[PDB]
């Protein structure tokens, strides 16, 4: 049954330009200069919380939500997803909800599940392959002076800085993953293992409407490190503080935890998962459209002569 399930979730995944090990007939897409863009990721910590709380449908869709995430940043649209999964023994119930997971990420993002293993507590590492139209690469050498800088809220922690958080929940406060504290409103162990948006589709149908100079995804260091990997050198961010909605998880860990400001914008993405760079002119208009389609977002500052990012109000 396991083995049947998980067949039909990889079903759900399946686009036409799939041809039956699964091979990708990108000529279908009709690119005319096309260029691979590639990623791997592993949830990282966040998958000790799926273990402690055996639940593992939802930790896929963290691992899809990375690779794809950084995937289209650079203009590029997810073709194929492969999964590995490495574990002691194989229960078939216990793969077939981690694939399930994958799966439903996969379909978010539009990619297909073409492949996966199941080497012999796990860990789950994934794989994806999007393309790009040579001459439509989004590189953020255009950016300038002045340009402003549009925040998509995260859903949550998404997939960084749970050392930290397993450290402030486990050894400093002794929280129980079933207990909801304020301003937290669902038990602790369903924050933590909130799934990471997947920005695929949004940025596909904002792109066709906008003229985005470029985009980053908050991982790894939050907004501080990730925000000037997009911005030309001699370039920097000034971020507003107060301008975007600080997730309450957030204000729990910097309570529980005894936390700094600069630690906090260090390790978590403080409630925006993806940056987008637009001329001035563009940002009102962006959020607006994006506003009538049900999709808040946020002018959380403006990129200026300089580099790094630095932080006001």
């Amino acid at each position: 049954q396991a083995v049947a399930l998980m067949k039909e979730h990889v079903q759900k995944t399946m686009r036409p330009e799939v041809l039956g090990g699964g091979l990708f007939d990108l000529s279908a897409l009709g690119y005319r200069q096309p260029v691979l863009i590639s990623g791997t990721d592993g949830v990282g910590t966040k998958l000790k919380l799926a273990f402690l709380l055996d639940r593992h449908d939802t930790i896929g869709i963290d691992c899809v939500a990375m690779c794809v995430n950084d995937i289209i940043v650079q203009g590029a649209e997810p073709l194929f997803f492969l999964d590995y999964i490495a574990c002691g023994k194989a229960v078939p119930e216990k793969i077939a909800a981690i694939v399930k997971g994958v799966a439903d990420g996969c379909v978010e993002a539009g990619c297909a599940l073409i492949g996966g293993e199941t080497a012999e507590e796990y860990d789950l590492a994934g794989f994806a392959v999007g393309v790009a139209e040579k001459e439509r690469l989004i590189t953020g050498e255009t950016i300038q002076a002045g340009d402003a800088l549009v925040g998509l809220p995260s859903s949550g922690l998404h997939s960084n800085g749970y050392s930290l958080v397993r450290r402030i929940v486990f050894e400093q406060a002794k929280l129980s993953l079933d207990e909801i504290y304020e301003p937290l409103d669902v038990p602790l162990g369903e924050e933590l293992l909130k799934p990471t948006r997947i920005y695929a589709k949004l940025l596909r149908s904002v792109r066709e409407r906008f003229t985005i100079k470029g985009m980053a995804h908050i991982t790894g260091g939050g907004l501080i490190e990730n925000i000037p990997r997009m911005l030309p050198p001699g370039i920097g961010a000034r971020i507003q503080l107060g301008s975007w909605p600080i997730l309450p998880i957030f204000d729990f860990l910097r309570e529980k935890g005894s936390l700094e400001e600069e630690e906090m914008f260090s390790v978590f993405n403080m409630g925006i998962g993806l940056v987008l760079a637009v001329s001035p002119e563009t940002a009102a208009p962006l959020v607006e459209w994006l506003s009538e389609r049900g999709e808040p977002a946020y002018i959380i500052g403006e990129v200026a002569k300089g580099a790094g990012v630095s932080f006001a109000g």
